[PDB]
């Protein structure tokens, strides 16, 4: 339902370090690109079993930050860190956030 560039701040160490992701939003599942060419289909998240969270407050402002975490069922991100996502303006987070919702993600 949306597509656009979204950085990750939780990369695992061995390929740590935040970086930023062409990212394909649909009611289905979250799919993850090197580039805009979506050629790679490097990995994906499902919609279902997902929760959106806020920020915690206090955290780095440099970036506006939102995350995806979960607890109940086995959909979860990489065991290193909670998804947090990021972008440059509150904008696109709150587009993203919107997004996911309504492709199905649960609020926090």
């Amino acid at each position: 339902i949306r597509k656009g560039w979204l950085t990750i701040n939780n990369i695992g160490i061995m390929k740590g370090g935040s970086k930023e992701y062409w990212f394909v939003l649909t009611a289905e599942n979250l799919s993850w690109y090197k580039d805009d060419e979506e050629k790679e289909k490097k990995y994906m998240l499902s919609v279902d079993n997902l929760k959106l969270r806020d920020v915690e407050k206090g955290f780095m402002s440099s970036k506006h930050i939102f995350a995806l975490f979960n607890t109940e069922q086995r959909n979860v991100y990489k065991d290193y860190r909670q998804l947090e996502l990021a972008c440059e303006t509150q904008e696109e987070v709150d587009s993203w956030k919107a997004s996911f919702l309504r492709a199905g993600v649960y609020p926090e």
